[PDB]
């Protein structure tokens, strides 16, 4: 019954704000007016991005911003709510550029969560900005707080939540209450920075938006899909860092949760969240990319998948060889490594030498250019069927994407997502989810339902034996066990009754 959330980022550069116009593509490619009423109805949230934290340790616009043109841009987004009484215009603080470990504003993020008084100032600033510009909610995109800072982050969010709840009451907004989200890690290396405290991080949120994309890139040895739903056994696998997180668990508990190596997939990140107690599936939102990542230098045989490559990882792009054939936007943006889906459609339609290919394990498409050795990972409306089905089966909160500007002119990607969740006549009950590798991990938050004979006192149980006792199905870790399940270290909680 509950509508799935559909959360799209709206990004716009300061200079485009400062020269805002709806009538010249060359200055603003993606003005607000491109978000039609139909698109507005298909969205539950728009995340206006990006604001930052300044050296005053407050939430702030880029100090180069024209305040009047900014309010005006924001007012145009809030005006969209006239077409959709569920729609919220959030704003996001952070992003990669401002907030990564070597990002320009990084110390501000660290310092703003550091002390109770810093947090009180920061939290106040966030809600002050929300109220002052007419936003509906706050999204923090810090990529990423690191173990010492995690406690502060958690307290900062708790403090923002309280203040948002005050505001909701002040404005009689119980029908559309002010909301708080974060953009969360979508792979285990970064996730591990705050995994042990995942329940505390999620508890103040309406949603945690998993950045389950960019899981592959020019920083890798080997080309791969950036947003594989499930694993392909032919592709690379990675070390599971979560098994070194400070969890306090036993060896068997770690082993059952954190297989290693493992396939770095949408399904993995999702399950890694669900294995944690107190992380409810309804709060977990699957992120998807509206952009492809391109590699060159690929020597193929398998469509350019899982090949070595020569794609530079340096930022900015280190020369003017714009080798992504047919990508006009790459030229404008001086970087051939990222193409919007809009662009990718034109590349594929034109006479440029690409084949669209499909990996039936990952359920994701990819472009291959056999003549030049190019590979592109991206998502389309076919891969979204499988993902939307996954979102329904696993009872997730919804879907998030980066970003709106990269949908095609008709908004076919957004339309596809809306359709798979909400169209009466769309049926995915026969859609085959394939035999690609699932993430098997089991943890306290996602115990399966099981049966077994009652535990009996006096019986000697061999290794592997399953009994039921006091709610749960337990399994001996070795033999021969006579102790009651749960009372010493010999029994492993493996499932739940009922
Ligand atoms: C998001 C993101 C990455 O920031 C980009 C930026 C870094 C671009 O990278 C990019 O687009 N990558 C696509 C992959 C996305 C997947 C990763 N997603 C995330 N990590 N987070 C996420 O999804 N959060 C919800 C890059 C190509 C660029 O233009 O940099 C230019 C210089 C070339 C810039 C640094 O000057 C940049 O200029 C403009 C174009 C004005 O954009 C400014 C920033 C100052 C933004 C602050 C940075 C912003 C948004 O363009
Ligand atoms: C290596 C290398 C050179 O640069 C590295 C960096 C580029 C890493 O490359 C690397 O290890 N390459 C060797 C082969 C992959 C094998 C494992 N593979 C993985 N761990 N894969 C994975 O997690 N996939 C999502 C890369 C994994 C990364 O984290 O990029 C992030 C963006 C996602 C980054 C570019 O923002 C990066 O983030 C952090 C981690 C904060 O580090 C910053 C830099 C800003 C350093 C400047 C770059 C420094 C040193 O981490």
């Amino acid at each position: 019954s509950t509508r799935k959330a559909v959360i799209g980022y709206y990004f716009i550069p300061t200079n485009q704000i400062n020269n805002y116009t709806e009538t010249d593509t060359s200055v603003v490619p993606f003005p607000v007016s491109n978000i039609t009423p139909a698109k507005a109805k298909q969205l539950t949230h728009i995340n206006f991005s990006f604001l930052d934290i300044n050296s005053n340790l407050e939430c702030a616009w880029d100090p180069a911003t024209n305040d009047a043109k900014a309010r005006d841009v924001v007012n145009r987004l809030t005006a969209l709510k006239a077409h959709n009484p569920s729609l919220r215009i959030m704003f996001s603080i952070g992003g990669w550029y401002y907030s990564n470990d070597l990002g320009v504003s990084h110390a501000n993020y660290v310092n703003a969560v550091k002390t109770p008084a810093a947090r009180t100032k920061f939290a106040q600033s966030c809600v002050r900005i929300m109220k002052d510009y007419g936003f509906d909610g706050v999204d923090i995109d810090w990529e990423y707080p690191q173990a010492a800072e995690v406690d502060g982050f958690i307290a900062a969010l708790q403090e923002i939540r309280t203040l948002l709840n005050q505001q909701t009451i002040a404005d009689g907004r119980q029908a559309l209450p002010y909301q708080l989200t974060i953009a969360g890690a979508g792979g285990a290396f970064f996730l591990s920075r705050y995994y042990s405290k995942l329940a505390q991080i999620v508890a103040p949120l309406d949603y945690i938006n998993l950045m389950t994309y960019d899981l592959a890139g020019p920083w890798e040895k080997i080309t791969n899909h950036q947003a594989a739903l499930f694993g392909d056994a032919a592709g690379p696998t990675f070390y599971n860092a979560l098994r070194e997180a400070n969890l306090g668990w036993s060896w068997e508990e770690l082993t059952r949760a954190f297989p290693s190596p493992f396939s770095l997939t949408v399904d993995a990140a999702v399950q890694q969240h669900l294995m944690m107690e107190g992380v409810p599936s309804a709060k977990i939102v699957m992120g998807v990319p509206f952009y492809g990542r391109a590699f060159k230098g690929v020597s193929g045989g398998n469509g350019g998948q899982y090949s070595s490559h020569s794609t530079p990882g340096e930022d900015p792009y280190p020369n003017a060889d714009y080798w992504l054939v047919g990508c006009d936007e790459c030229v404008r943006d001086k970087d051939p490594r990222i193409a919007s889906y809009r662009q990718l459609e034109q590349m594929l339609q034109g006479n440029y030498g690409y084949q669209r290919l499909w990996n039936d394990k990952t359920k994701t498409p990819y472009l291959y250019h056999a003549q030049n050795g190019l590979f592109v990972t991206y998502d389309d409306a076919e891969s979204f069927k499988y993902k939307a089905k996954y979102i329904k089966q696993q009872q997730l909160g919804g879907v998030m994407f980066w970003h709106l500007g990269q949908d095609n002119r008709n908004g076919d990607l957004l339309a596809a997502l809306d359709r798979y969740f909400n169209a009466a006549d769309y049926d995915d009950s026969q859609l085959d989810m394939g035999t690609g590798l699932r993430y098997t991990g089991v943890g306290p938050g996602n115990l399966p339902i099981m049966t077994a004979p009652a535990y009996v006192p006096g019986t000697t149980y061999a290794q592997g034996a399953l009994v039921s006792y006091q709610g749960y199905v337990w399994q001996t870790k070795w033999g021969y066990i006579t102790s009651a399940p749960g009372s010493d270290s010999a029994w492993l909680k493996v499932g739940r009754l009922a």
